[PDB]
């Protein structure tokens, strides 16, 4: 029956072995005793944990349908985000996920690459407006992805210093901070707390309600300026599918599921790329040896004149490896989002019940020691053959794997490559703190490995 694991005390669960400051380390430590597959108690919730590449693959690729559910911790239950993609399950999941994926496979035409590449030219124009005086790249580096997303969801685009984008951005930023908070790790060993005590959980819920409301403005006002014969973004295409569905009659595609899908994409797309850029620049300040080898390639292959394009990546194996190494090293979502099993499933001779939540240690894979010697070192040679050519890796899965893999895997692949090479063709990065001195350590890591405060100067070439 349920796999091995430390015996959980009767209310607190296994909180005293896993702790609250650093879940993914503890999960790594417990695995060194209970093994690849074991069982924790977050209060009274059993959580099967999966550790090796071999255990993670077998579960998500090989029993892919049985592990393709979405485990719901509570905060998400009260946030009220079950319709649409991230937090939904079952049929509603599959219908909306295939639709959403289908409608992102194409933008009007304008290709998504043209959308990104233009946004990289607006980012460069705002790194120009800092007049090389030292800044915190947080709100600039967030506005680039956010714009790309806003263009896809509802067409519009924010001015980089628009006061309305600035709320949304810090609210997204604050929410991820809070979700990685120790206090939120106490809120999951005691789900009643969430409804009776005064803390940061209550603000996260406020902020979530805000974006939800904001998106719903946009979605109402899209319904009127309708025009079947002519839609021009995601929200329109979704409303068209709502009309193409009267045969189905009982929903699948409500406004409520639109409202939600739009906010899943808008938050996930902004904050996760945003955070990844921010840390990239942070790792480039820390390793100027690398930042140079990258800027050589850019000057050699792309000029200093024309926009970089995605065709450039195959002739830039250093820059391709650096971009991979950032995502591997930083380990943005150490334990992915939690899965759940859809039916009862016998797995590695154990038999887990329908519902049982599952954690994928993605750190366990990204920071594998065989596949990646000295995994805790940021080294772009982790992704380069002896020749000096890019080597792919089955162990590079920051977007997860299986049937619930990142819906935006490819869009994000582009946003990183194009925004980073656009910055580094036009700017030298001056750290205003000795590289020997700044630490690159996440300041918290519950949900997400969020980076430290830093500043830098964007000095043109
Ligand atoms: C570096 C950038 C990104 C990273 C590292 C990332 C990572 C992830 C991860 C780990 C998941 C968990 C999926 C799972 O295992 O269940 C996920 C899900 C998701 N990501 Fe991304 N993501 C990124 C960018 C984006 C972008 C740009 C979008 C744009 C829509 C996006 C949309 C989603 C959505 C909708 C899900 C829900 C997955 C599902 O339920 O099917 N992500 N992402
Ligand atoms: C649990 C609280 C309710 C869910 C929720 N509604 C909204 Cl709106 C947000 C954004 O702050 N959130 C939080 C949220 C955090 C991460 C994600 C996410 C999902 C898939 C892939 C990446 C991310 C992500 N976004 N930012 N960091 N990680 C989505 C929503």
């Amino acid at each position: 029956k349920l796999p091995p694991g430390p015996t959980p005390l009767p209310v607190i669960g296994n909180i005293l072995q896993i702790g609250i400051k650093d879940i993914s380390k503890s999960l790594t430590n417990l695995s060194k005793v209970y093994g690849p597959v074991f069982t924790l108690y977050f209060g009274l919730k059993p959580i099967v944990v999966l550790h090796g590449y071999e255990a993670v693959k077998e579960a998500l690729i090989d029993l892919g349908e049985e592990f393709s559910g979405r485990g719901i911790f509570p905060l998400a239950e009260r946030a009220n985000r079950g319709f649409g993609i991230v937090f939904s399950n079952g049929k509603k999941w599959k219908e909306i996920r295939r639709f959403s994926l289908m409608t992102l496979r194409n933008f009007g035409m304008r290709s998504i690459e043209d959308c990104v590449q233009e946004e990289a030219r607006c980012l460069v124009e705002e790194l120009r407006k800092t007049k090389a005086s030292p800044c915190d790249p947080t709100f600039i580096l967030g506005c680039a992805p956010c714009n790309v997303i806003c263009s896809i969801i509802f067409h519009k685009r924010f001015d980089y210093k628009d006061q309305q984008f600035l709320n949304l951005m810090e609210k997204l930023n604050e929410n991820i901070k809070i979700l990685s908070s120790p206090w939120i790790q106490i809120c999951n060993n005691f789900s009643p707390i969430i409804d009776y005590f005064p803390g940061t959980h209550n603000k996260l819920l406020k902020n979530v309600a805000f974006m939800k409301s904001y998106i719903l403005e946009k979605v109402k006002e899209h319904q009127e300026s309708m025009d079947m014969n002519n839609p021009q973004d995601f929200i329109d295409c979704f409303l068209m599918k709502m009309e193409k569905e009267k045969h189905n009659q009982p929903s699948e595609f409500t406004i409520e599921s639109l409202e939600n899908t739009a906010v899943d994409l808008f938050g996930a797309g902004t904050e996760t790329t945003s955070t990844t850029l921010r840390y990239a620049l942070l790792l480039l300040l820390k390793h100027p040896e690398v930042t140079a080898k990258v800027q050589e390639e850019i000057e050699r292959v792309i000029g200093r004149n024309r926009s970089p394009c995605m065709q450039d990546r195959s002739h830039m194996p250093y820059t391709d490896a650096v971009v991979h190494e950032v995502q591997r090293y930083i380990d943005l979502l150490p334990t992915s989002l939690p899965h759940a099993v859809t039916c009862d499933i016998k797995f590695r001779n154990y038999l887990i019940p329908k519902g049982t939540t599952i954690l994928i240690s993605l750190t366990s894979v990204l920071h594998d020691n065989k596949e990646f010697p000295n995994p805790e070192m940021f080294d772009p040679h982790h992704f380069l053959d002896e020749g000096g050519n890019f080597k792919k890796s089955k162990y590079f899965m920051p977007f997860s794997a299986g049937k619930r893999i990142c819906v935006g895997e490819a869009l994000a692949g582009m946003e990183l490559f194009l925004f980073l090479t656009s910055i580094l063709q036009n700017f030298n990065l001056k750290s205003l703190v000795d590289p020997k001195n700044l630490d690159t350590t996440p300041v918290v890591n519950g949900f997400a490995s969020v980076p430290p405060f830093y500043q830098l100067c964007f000095i043109p070439i």
